[PDB]
């Protein structure tokens, strides 16, 4: 079952040995494999592996499975860990990040820098489909597996776009393709602070690839199309909202435990923000507008101090409990003991 | 035939309405479509469309074509034009470009910056595979087409990696995962200034997606695996070299015609550099090492002086004629009239 962590070496080396079939001077090949080995190890290891665990479990509890068929599923499982590694490198470039899984972000290393990092997220991304071909080309589900990766990816790209631009000038007129020189001054848009817009962003940014895709993958590989998928997809949207709100909470509340340091500085629409904005006073809205989305520690400190004043922790647990219950309620209306066993177990182990 | 200029709006709108049926608010939906309309139009238009045209021609000259079949072939043609959109957004980030196709580089605009640009190369790259599916799900060549796009993209990712790092320290060691502070100053490595290495870089960075892929897509659609594909691969390699070397020679010899600003400044391994290193005395080798790769006006003027002095235009004319001959010679060993003509057309229209 969770031996999964051991087959990592063979899926990474399967792809490295494909690179090594290229017509290149033997000296270049040694430099190529040395660089890309560190690219895969540095950025795929060190996670909780929840999304990969999720595939292996759904595969087993939809359900007698020989060792040849566990190889195909462990490949899907690592393909989703690779997929998150490629999201991490991109996010850390995009969000001017500093620390990830308690190491320097990949793009900050002066031996790689941005130029290499941008090129590396596309290598990692494409390595997924190569692994999928190498291990599943002859399955009946091959075309649908790669269509689920492609479509889940598209959705989280759109979700990443919204997360980055929800507050920007071009969403409050016309993109000026002649301005390379007046850098927009980031500012909140009070008209966008609400949960309708939050769920739109976070469903797309989190729920499809962290939950819909690993489940649907585990089920396409087992043999299932059926009207159960749409019920799985609704639970997914609930677990994605529930996971992202927890992630927003962690951003402001310990880097040693989370492994990261940024949402106020980066002018993001977050749960702590929409919470504060509905309960605070009219003076307090003016301070939020004035200080949100700057790099001043003084401006961040103002926003953090407001989050304590209004005790947003207490509100979080209120949300967490009510939502945990809404997910369990949604799992039980699914009518499938095996998959219901995986989702409940996952719901317990999501943050550990 | 070359009417495929007219079909752009429908393949672009095809992808845009895939996004437009996402579960998002109505106001959010229209912001997305306004931004991604400009994304496609800014970066797929304004080029010469040599790769797109090559697909349409090869398809027609391997053969009797109905309207439905043209709608598929012109999809593959814009897919490769979108592919080259993604390759620019990315090449211009990594090389800090200023002008691409007589406009500002996409990442340089203040409404997009680097954070949106990185996210946009993944959207453009992935939109290709949505388009191929919409129009080719039910064709027998469908899987062969998606795999050709994938293995081509992988090779140019590797070539672009070598092009970026052949002169850096890690290619002369190991990567310091502790260094985020001491930046690497760009320098020349004389062990890498040879045509063996350059052919490795250029073939991967250019030959596969610029030639092999658009030709293979044409043939696959036409129904042909066969040993002719191996012959197309070596032609492709001779034409990739030919085309990059011409590009190199234009970098020193006007943004009116080329549409872009920089190889000396940017420490690039180019054919002028390699040739000049063969012909020159070793006191001039020392000048090169001292002046190449410096963001300094005196320094590129010294390297320019050296290209003029060792008569680089005269040697480019020689190379160009001998290489053109060897490509025509390979073309004739094809033993297929329709492709031979297209490759003769292409070899004449390459710079126009
Ligand atoms: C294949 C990439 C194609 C281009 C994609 C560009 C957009 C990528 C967007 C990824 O978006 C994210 C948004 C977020 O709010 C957070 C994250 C990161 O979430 C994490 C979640 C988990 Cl469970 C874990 S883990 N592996 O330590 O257990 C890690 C991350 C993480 O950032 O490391 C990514
Ligand atoms: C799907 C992208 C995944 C990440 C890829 C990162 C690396 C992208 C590398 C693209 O590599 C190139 C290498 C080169 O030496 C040159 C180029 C561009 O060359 C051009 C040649 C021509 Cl004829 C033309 S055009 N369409 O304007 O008539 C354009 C390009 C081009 O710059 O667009 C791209």
């Amino acid at each position: 079952l969770a031996f999964f962590r051991n087959m990592y070496d063979k899926y990474r080396d399967a792809f490295l040995s494909h690179l090594n079939e290229y017509s290149l001077e033997e000296e270049i090949k040694e430099h190529i494999s040395k660089y890309y080995k560190l690219l895969f190890d540095y950025n795929c290891l060190g996670g909780k592996n929840n999304r990969g665990i999720l595939v292996i479990l759904i595969y087993e509890y939809v359900k007698d499975i020989n060792s040849s068929e566990w190889e195909k599923a462990a490949c899907l499982a690592w393909c989703i860990e690779i997929l998150q590694a490629a999201f991490l490198v991109a996010d850390d470039i995009m969000d001017k990040g500093e620390m990830r899984r308690n190491k320097y972000c990949w793009y900050l290393l002066k031996d790689v820098e941005t130029k290499n990092a941008v090129n590396d997220v596309l290598l990692l991304y494409n390595s997924i489909y190569k692994l999928i071909e190498i291990y599943l080309r002859n399955e009946s589900c091959y075309v649908d597996v790669i269509a689920t990766f492609r479509d889940a990816t598209l959705k989280t790209i759109i979700g990443q776009h919204l997360d980055t631009n929800i507050f920007s000038d071009k969403y409050s007129r016309e993109i000026d393709v002649n301005n390379i020189n007046v850098p927009e001054q980031p500012v909140i848009d009070i008209n966008m602070i609400n949960f309708g817009v939050y769920k739109n962003i976070v469903i797309h940014k989190t729920a499809y690839y962290s939950f819909f895709l690993p489940i649907v993958c585990g089920m396409l590989l087992a043999g299932i199309d059926n009207l159960i998928y749409k019920k799985i997809e609704d639970i997914s949207m609930l677990m994605g909202e529930y996971f992202q709100i927890h992630d927003d909470y962690l951003d402001i509340f310990d880097s040693t435990k989370t492994g990261k340091v940024s949402d106020i500085q980066n002018n993001k629409l977050t749960w702590p923000l929409i919470k504060t904005f509905e309960l605070c006073s009219e003076p307090d809205k003016i301070k939020i507008v004035k200080n949100y989305g700057k790099n001043n520690l003084a401006c961040v400190k103002v926003i953090d101090s407001l989050y304590e004043q209004y005790k947003i922790r207490k509100h979080y647990e209120s949300y967490e409990k009510a939502q945990k219950a809404k997910i369990l309620s949604a799992i039980n209306e699914l009518h499938h003991e095996g998959i219901e066993y995986v989702l409940k177990y996952l719901l317990e182990i999501l943050f550990t």
